[PDB]
């Protein structure tokens, strides 16, 4: 800002060409201003869904932003009504054999002896019953000849029978002792085999009642595990159907997000566009009055060139003026000054510029070319040359622009970034469930049970006997017959010399 | 744009009704201009959520867009602080009886042959030992008086001893033979017997073996399965509870969304506003000047009225101008002419209006009726009458409205459609898991075990007798004693001759 | 509105000192205005996101919202090109005992009887044998010499013969009779064995069946199960996977909804410069032809100063002027009234001020310090001294601003809140699967298979031997050369008078 620039050298002094109107001509303009518009309601369920339905039924939730944006695009306070609903949502016998070998004769010297008795094996033969039976009736013959004991003979038989009785007695004891040892270890014998079938019976029940439970059991936890598969499948799938929901609607309110911009946009844009709007209407008071009422000292304003008369008619949201003016029809070129300084006395004009007819200066009004005379009444005088710079730099306001980092900057400001583990169950193929293999013991078990039935018992018959071998009391005088024989023969016996006649006749 | 319309008619020389002012009365008006705007700050956080604090937390991830929006409300750059803060998350017995029967004495006739010996049965009843007890006496009576065998009587007695012995031998070899039976195959089958419960006790024990091995594989299986259902428990649990999470996220978010477009919109319109303000500032710049410093040439500017003097007063956010100024008291109608084209030479006034005395035209000053006479000091002259037509459509700003498509249109060009398969699990209810039924077999293994009972042998008791029957030494000589008796009959019959004087008594 | 306010007091008349100027000096003003504004094209990716890949890729979804900002920003219609791209996604023997006691003699006195039949003991002792054997002795010498039955002796011996061969008859019978008890005894007892091991095969049969079934079945639950169990592996990382997504990207969108504002702000804001920028150039309009075309009668209008002259040239994005005017050098300060009311008349001014040297007023021109003489060529006078009160509030735009209500009243317009139930599987751990124990019958098995090992029968060897001890043909003439014996004898007693002569011996 300096109060000073140069010495007689200047732009005030600039002195150069300008073009002053010389004739005129008649003229009109028309000039059209808005002063009014068509501020119209906008639905934004139209604007940013349009007829898109997975996108209606959202956008509703989002709010009442649809009349605060229809409050500022129309100055209408939409007098809206109220609503009061809320969802909600709840032996011996073979030493005998051995000694006496095949010689009948060697019979009752071969013997044997157990404990206190003597004895011999039951069995005569043709050879030994000759011997004995024919030695019983020798003894029988002798004796009646012989003075004492021609019997001496009867003793082997006599011994024989002796023996052999007690050879059938000493047999019959062990017979009878063996019998008691089959009896008594067969009679153990199933004492222990009845004990083992009340076990094997105890642990067949055992088995029976566990296998069983153990069934039961498994029965039970399948009911139970089919059922909560069944309760975990309508679980997941409520889970999968929702994310699925979600997934849709967080897409949707991306680009239902972006139109939302879009549409404040639009509305920004008409806010402005009403602005401008209501300043050519604060435009249309100036240049209505100042045309209308009065007549304008300017130019180009209120029509082009120099105003002189206005007549204004309306327009559906405006004001157009038929106005009425003068403008040059032919316009001349003239060196001309702002100011001019004579030796020190700066000097400038009132109300008009300085033009030069060649030879000297003339005042002159700026739209018409006119020269006057320079005189006081006409012109200003200033003691001091120096040239005043004023400087105005017309900043139309420079917005506080926003400041916005890189994104990861305030991103990583509050988000939290999340990864779960990677969750697995424990295996269960470890179960190894070992299965059983006892056809070697039930095919043999099979085996003994066909098997047995060899050591049935089959003895040879021997007969028991004891039937009808009785005699009738009716006979049994049969007897005493013979007794009655014996009394015949003591009649030829009466006395013996009957047999000494017989005798005498061997004599003779 | 035409260079002319018609001949001797326009809007330009048509001549009509004005209202020009005639007489004055002196007037001021109070005009008031708001020059500054106190442009508040806003919280965000209190303009969408309030007091809901379900939705103060969601606001700080949104971002710093609180201050960015008050950076515009407000022309100073807030010297925020500076944080560093981030979140981290990490036998023949029958065929003797058969061919005996009854008959008298048929016993040794009857007499049967096993291999090469002869036998009888082991049975002597009170008929048979008279036949034979008497034929034995009988053989012993005769063989004193028969000169050879008398004897032959004892045969059958001799004989049928000899057979019954063999008779009792062949039967106690069989009952031998059959005991070495009965013996064998009762060893044979407790052989077999001890077998089959080697086998029960090995099949029972393998059986223990695996339904205890898989009893524990089925506590083993419970073990981890109750385990493994109770990890699944909580896992679903987070993933509810998440979800329950996303599901208000995700709608609370939409409404504050549409309160951040409504905030916009109350930001939008206070810059609108403010961009007014500072266009009355900049209409208080020229206003105070032309009214202050000056005098105004127009009609309403500096309020309506033409104005002569001001007094500016400060306002706390605006500027007052008591300014002072005229009105037309008194004013009149008059037929008036923008131009008046004479003869094809167009003819209009300067700095003026023609108005119209009845005879004549004059010019005056339009806003002072003052009528002047027509000279060329006063008045412009053209060479031709037609007139010029402008036109100016001062079109304030029309915006690049946005062109959005149709939503579905939009969406389809990155929206992806994702519907999960409806999953299921295997049906493990196949499982038959079979019971085991035993009892028959146990009930009939416990009325075996009742049953062999009865098979306990119960011989009939026999007896063995061999002890107290044994002659004392000191005794012995008691049949010694008997050869004394002999020797003292030998004295009797130390000759014969006194049975012969015996036998002569017989005779007489 | 009032037409009046008091008497002879207005600021119409209150006069007061105003700055005229008196002397002028030569000056110039440079002025600027923009009347363009650069309109660059901003990229959205990069205002909102700059570098973040994790937000790019979200942008695409938003949609075209950057185009229709840049739209806003440049007023030209970007011509975009088409894309057709849609993604898709598909017995007797004791009693003979008591009774004989120790007496050989009391033998065959003490004869039992079973049945129909007589019976004795089988066991003769020395002492019996002694008895009877000399008893059957006896009774063959004494019916040598005895009339009649000395034989009376025998019958003892016969009898006893005949006795004990029924002793040994009934002894025998019986023990056939015990030895069929006890074959059928164990004969039926196998029977009853071969039923318990036919069901004790059938029982284990049975048990193996089920064992291994059930085996089977735990073998194919696992096989699905372990299966099952890898499914909801997989199912479960799905859904976490998925949601970890949902919860990154519903964080990074409410950052990014931010940001959409800040730069709505950033937008807004140049919109609202833009306006101004094109106010600025209709106000140019008006400023360069009302001081280039032509020369303006405002003030401060077109620079500080009375505007006198003005040269335009370009800017970089404006117009900048080199006006020429005059300003106060010096200046005074005068007592001026705009009106002066004499005596009811209201009198002002015409084009100037009141102005006053000491004794009276003069007019003067507001902007010069030139006194002129008041008359009516130069002056306004009035009837009525009432001052006419007008005012002007020029109300820049009150915008209808947001209604918004708290937070919660419009949440809970359409928000549903949302929890679902605990949810939890049945336990199975009352699943008790029993485990079985039979060891204690498995070892009572092992120990009869070993107890009747000793139930092995080993009877007392008795023998057969039915062997060689055979007579030959060629020696059965032994005991004819016996009978030739007797026929030597035969002659020694060719008569019996041999033996009378040894008689007589006997006498001598
Ligand atoms: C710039 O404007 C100037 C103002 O008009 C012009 O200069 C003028 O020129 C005229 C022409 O002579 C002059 O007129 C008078 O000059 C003498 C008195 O000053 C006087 O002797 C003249 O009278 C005589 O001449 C005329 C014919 O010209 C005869 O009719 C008379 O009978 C007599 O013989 C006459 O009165 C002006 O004084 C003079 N003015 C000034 C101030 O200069 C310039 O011509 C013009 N520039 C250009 C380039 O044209
Ligand atoms: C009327 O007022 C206008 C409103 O302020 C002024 O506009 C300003 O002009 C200046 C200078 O041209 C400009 O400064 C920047 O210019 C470059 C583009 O923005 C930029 O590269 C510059 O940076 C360089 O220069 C500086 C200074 O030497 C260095 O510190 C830097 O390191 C670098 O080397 C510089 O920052 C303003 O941006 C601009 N403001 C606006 C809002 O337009 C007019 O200049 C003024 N006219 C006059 C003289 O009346
Ligand atoms: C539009 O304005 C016109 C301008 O004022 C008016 O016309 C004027 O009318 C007057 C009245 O006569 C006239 O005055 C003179 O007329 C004669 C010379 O032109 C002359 O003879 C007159 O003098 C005689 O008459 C007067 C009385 O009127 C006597 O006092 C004298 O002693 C003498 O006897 C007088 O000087 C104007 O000349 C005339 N002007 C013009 C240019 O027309 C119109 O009346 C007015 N329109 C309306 C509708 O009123
Ligand atoms: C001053 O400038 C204004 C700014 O441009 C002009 O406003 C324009 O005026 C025209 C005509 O009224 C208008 O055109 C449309 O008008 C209807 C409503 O928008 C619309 O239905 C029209 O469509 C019909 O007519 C055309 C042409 O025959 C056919 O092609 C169509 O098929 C259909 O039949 C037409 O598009 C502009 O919208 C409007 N623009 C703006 C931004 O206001 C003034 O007309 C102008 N005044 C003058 C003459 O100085
Ligand atoms: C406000 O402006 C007023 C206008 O200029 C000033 O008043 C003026 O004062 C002068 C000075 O006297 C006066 O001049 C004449 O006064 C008489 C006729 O009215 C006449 O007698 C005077 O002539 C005599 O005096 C002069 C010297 O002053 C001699 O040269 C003469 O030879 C003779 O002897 C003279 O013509 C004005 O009339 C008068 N004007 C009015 C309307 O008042 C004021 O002075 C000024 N205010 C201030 C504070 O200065
Ligand atoms: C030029 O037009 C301007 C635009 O309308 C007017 O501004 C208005 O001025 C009034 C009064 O100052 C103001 O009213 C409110 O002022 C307070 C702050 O907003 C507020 O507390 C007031 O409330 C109190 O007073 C009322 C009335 O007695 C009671 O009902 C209330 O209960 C309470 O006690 C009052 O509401 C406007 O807000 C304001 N409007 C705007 C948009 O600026 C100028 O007053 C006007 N100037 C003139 C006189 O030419
Ligand atoms: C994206 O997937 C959506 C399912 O997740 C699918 O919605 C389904 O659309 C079909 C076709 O419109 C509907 O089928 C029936 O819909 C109504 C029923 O009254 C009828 O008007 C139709 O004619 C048709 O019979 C399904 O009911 C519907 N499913 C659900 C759960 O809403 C969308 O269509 C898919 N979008 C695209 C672009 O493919
Ligand atoms: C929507 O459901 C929300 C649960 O999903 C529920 O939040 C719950 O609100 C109750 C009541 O405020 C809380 O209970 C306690 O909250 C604090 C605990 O310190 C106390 O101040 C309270 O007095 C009360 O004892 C629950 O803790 C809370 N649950 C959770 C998980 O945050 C909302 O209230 C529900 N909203 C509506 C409108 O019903
Ligand atoms: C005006 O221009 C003329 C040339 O046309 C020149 O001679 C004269 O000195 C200039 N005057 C001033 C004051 O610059
Ligand atoms: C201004 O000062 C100049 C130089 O002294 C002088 O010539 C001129 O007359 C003065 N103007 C006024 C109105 O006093
Ligand atoms: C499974 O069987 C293998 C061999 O077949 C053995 O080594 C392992 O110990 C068994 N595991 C279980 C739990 O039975
Ligand atoms: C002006 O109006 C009058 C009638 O009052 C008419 O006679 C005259 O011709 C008009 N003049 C023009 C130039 O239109
Ligand atoms: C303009 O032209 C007209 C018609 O020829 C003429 O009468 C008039 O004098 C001219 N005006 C000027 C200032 O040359
Ligand atoms: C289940 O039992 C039915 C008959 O009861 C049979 O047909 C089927 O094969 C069995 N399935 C299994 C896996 O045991
Ligand atoms: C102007 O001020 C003077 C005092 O300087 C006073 O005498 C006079 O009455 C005032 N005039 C008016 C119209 O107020
Ligand atoms: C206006 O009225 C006043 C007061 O009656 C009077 O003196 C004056 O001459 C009138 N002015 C005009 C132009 O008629
Ligand atoms: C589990 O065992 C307990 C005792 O050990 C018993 O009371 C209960 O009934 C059993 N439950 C099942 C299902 O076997």
């Amino acid at each position: 800002y300096t109060m000073s620039l140069g010495a007689e050298n200047s732009v005030a002094y600039s002195n150069n060409s300008i073009a002053i109107p010389t004739n005129f001509t008649i003229s009109v303009t028309t000039e059209i201003l808005p002063v009014s518009m068509t501020k119209t309601s906008v639905d934004c369920t139209m604007y940013i869904c349009g007829d898109s339905t997975e996108c209606s039924n959202l956008l509703l939730q989002y709010g009442s932003f649809c009349t605060q944006l229809n409050r500022a695009l129309t100055g209408i306070a939409v007098e809206q009504d109220k609503n009061t609903q809320e969802v909600f949502a709840q032996g011996f016998i073979k030493q005998y054999g051995d000694c006496l070998g095949d010689i009948a004769a060697r019979d009752l010297i071969c013997a044997q002896k157990f404990n206190g008795l003597t004895v011999l094996p039951p069995l005569l033969t043709d050879e030994m019953i000759a011997q004995y039976t024919s030695a019983l009736l020798a003894g029988t013959i002798t004796s009646g000849w012989t003075f004492g004991a021609g019997a001496a003979l009867q003793i082997p038989f006599a011994m024989q029978m002796a023996y052999r009785f007690n050879g059938i007695g000493v047999t019959q004891n062990v017979l009878y002792e063996n019998q008691k040892l089959i009896a008594n270890q067969f009679n153990s014998a199933i004492g222990k085999i009845q004990d083992s079938l009340s076990s094997t019976a105890s642990a067949l029940g055992k088995l029976q009642d566990v296998v069983n439970q153990n069934a039961q059991a498994l029965n039970t936890l399948v009911k139970q595990l089919s059922s909560n598969f069944g309760a975990i499948s309508s679980v997941l799938n409520d889970i999968l159907s929702r994310l699925d929901k979600v997934e849709a609607e967080v897409q949707i309110d991306r680009l239902i997000t972006g139109r939302l911009q879009s549409l404040q946009t639009y509305v920004t844009q008409q806010l402005i566009r009403a602005a401008e709007i209501r300043a050519s209407a604060n435009l249309a008071a100036t240049k209505m009055s100042e045309c209308v009422l009065g007549q304008s000292k300017r130019v180009d304003f209120c029509g082009k060139g120099y105003h002189l008369m206005s007549f204004p008619q309306s327009a559906p949201h405006g004001v157009v003026f038929l106005h009425v003016t003068y403008v040059p029809a032919q316009e001349k070129n003239f060196t001309t000054a702002p100011a001019i300084c004579h030796d020190g006395k700066a000097h400038f004009p009132r109300e008009g510029v300085f033009v030069s007819n060649g030879t000297h200066w003339f005042v002159t009004q700026r739209n018409f070319y006119e020269p006057q005379i320079i005189t006081t009444d006409n012109t200003f005088v200033s003691g001091n040359c120096d040239v005043v710079i004023g400087i105005v730099n017309n900043t139309v306001y420079d917005p506080l622009q926003p400041e916005l980092d890189s994104f990861k900057e305030e991103l990583d400001k509050y988000f939290k970034n999340h990864t779960s583990p990677d969750v697995d169950l424990g295996d269960i193929s470890g179960i190894n469930a070992s299965v059983v293999n006892i056809q070697k013991e039930i095919d043999r078990l099979n085996e003994v049970a066909k098997n047995l039935n060899e050591s049935l018992i089959d003895l040879q018959e021997l007969g028991k006997y004891e039937q009808y071998i009785k005699w009738p009391w009716y006979i049994w005088l049969g007897f005493i017959a013979g007794l009655i024989a014996i009394v015949m023969v003591t009649i030829m016996l009466c006395c013996m010399t009957s047999c000494c006649s017989c005798l005498k006749g061997c004599c003779s």
